């Protein structure tokens, strides 16, 4: 019994964890096979960042100009490419320690694991949600571009983040390991608003299943609703819309509590209309949304 | 910027985490030089789990009967012993993946790191903290006995915990490694009431600095208070009872952000006397108290 906030163990990608310096900016890299993936923008200055030409810049660099270390050795760059907004840098040396991995472009609403890196050096382990505005809240400070996201599916690693940005108000932008951004965030240091924020509803009623089958059922109601009644209550509360495809993906859940998913809707609708009234879900007083349906299954039944 | 429940990155654990069968129960062990450690209550069926007598149930077991597997391999059992709530399985190879170490017995309101195993598989890292109580609030289903707690210093990691039991309430107990049990609790199933869970007043200030440092202010009033006056309030709200010990210890944090201990504390008391009133401070909706200073320190300054 229990239920917490649950990142991948992350030894399998702390593997893969390099240094890469280009002049005066060093910054994280992922070493796989013979490639080293990072942000493109390691060839910038601060100044650079307010109006970057990624193009011209990278003319300036040679392959003796990225300086990669492994640990406390360096290995020997043989060719770099810009891909999107990432750099390729391919080494003489195959990472003896690649997993098995593949690179996956998630969807908002998705978790996965962030393992928040320095100079090439693990310091933490923590879960994100891509959010509905492809930002991410994370934990980040300047040296932590490059740290990755990533989800574990038994022995396979899918990475699916890597950190390029922090925007003004705090929240985090990245890319794919195609080098292409989430959302219409950019690699330059100017005004990117995030759209808004919005709760992922399938998420908050995962996570409403896992506290029923953990014994928080105090929520539970006698009521129902439809799914365009429900909406309706949505919508006023900046939660995404439910649809059909998200009551298919909560059946096991529905399955294993004996609570049908417009049931849990129906409690659902009435904790947004209410509020907690100063009670707890889980040790949360607010709905929790950084759960997935295959999260709760997953830590409900113990897959390693 | 951002704040994050993080835990350690997990590899040096992984590295060392086996599958221990004894008869017909499967649980986890820690492989560290050419020891294995584990509950003691591998031995017991969940019939032996109501009335154990260790000594004796010990007594019918041989080295042979001790299945200890690393990965797929199979480790040789060349001597047993159990000490206190543990048992230690001397192994004919030392674990080559053994990290530095140290076995740390933590005092309440320490945090740790836990690496939930099942089949001597990983499955997820979370925080925890030793709660006032001597319980921890984890994630543990049946398999995951012998799952260990750990910090990590640099490359050193002090193990801490390790699982054994879930009281009928749902919240978990275990031993330091020597096997000494965190509290009052025993490894039988039998009626083991937590006393009251009251909350870490000093990880909460810690985190009030926390939430300073990445821009959540609102809470912060005109007010100042004294330690006991703080401590009456504290009282009422089951808090523990803040000490100039704990002061000391927030005493860089008030010094990073230039607001005085007592007046955070003033500010403290105004959250319990008036609460959130709806609102938010670095994303949740109650005061969180399983971050240490350290920890808001080590996550501020992206200590590796
Ligand atoms: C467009 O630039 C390259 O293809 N540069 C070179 S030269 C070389 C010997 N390898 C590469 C290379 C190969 C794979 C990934 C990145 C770089
Ligand atoms: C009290 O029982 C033992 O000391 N048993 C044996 S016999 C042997 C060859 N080693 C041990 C041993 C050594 C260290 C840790 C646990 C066991």
């Amino acid at each position: 019994s229990g239920f917490r906030k649950m990142a991948f163990p992350s030894g399998k990608v702390e593997g893969c964890m390099v240094q890469v310096t280009c002049g005066t900016t060093t910054l994280n890299g992922l070493w796989l096979d013979d490639v080293v993936y990072c942000p493109r923008h390691v060839i910038c200055t601060s100044e650079d960042m307010l109006n970057p030409n990624y193009e011209d810049l990278l003319i300036r660099k040679s392959n003796h100009n990225f300086l990669v270390q492994a640990g406390n050795v360096q290995l020997r760059v043989i060719g770099h490419s810009m891909q999107n907004c990432v750099l390729k840098l391919k080494v003489d040396t195959a990472n003896p320690k690649t997993p098995k991995y593949k690179f996956v472009r998630i969807q908002p609403g998705q978790t996965f694991s962030v393992l928040a890196c320095y100079n090439g050096s693990p310091s933490g382990v923590y879960q994100c949600a891509m959010r509905p505005n492809f930002t991410i809240k994370g934990s980040f400070l300047n040296g932590s571009c490059g740290s990755v996201g990533f989800n574990i599916d038994y022995d396979c690693v899918s990475f699916c983040y890597m950190h390029h940005m922090e925007l003004p108000t705090g929240v985090h932008a990245g890319t794919d390991l195609e080098g292409n951004f989430y959302g219409p965030f950019v690699d330059r240091q100017t005004a990117q608003a995030a759209g808004t924020d919005t709760t992922i509803t399938v998420n908050v009623l995962a996570w409403l299943y896992a506290a029923v089958i953990n014994g928080d059922r105090w929520f539970l109601n006698r009521f129902t609703t439809t799914l365009n009644d429900f909406n309706l209550v949505a919508m006023k509360y900046n939660y995404e819309p439910l649809t059909q495809d998200h009551v298919d993906i909560l059946g096991p859940l529905s399955a294993q509590t004996g609570i049908a998913v417009l049931d849990m809707c129906a409690s659902l609708k009435e904790l947004l209309q209410n509020g907690m009234n100063g009670r707890t879900i889980l040790g949360s007083a607010l709905l929790e949304d950084e759960f997935t349906p295959f999260d709760v299954v997953r830590q409900c039944s113990g897959v390693t």
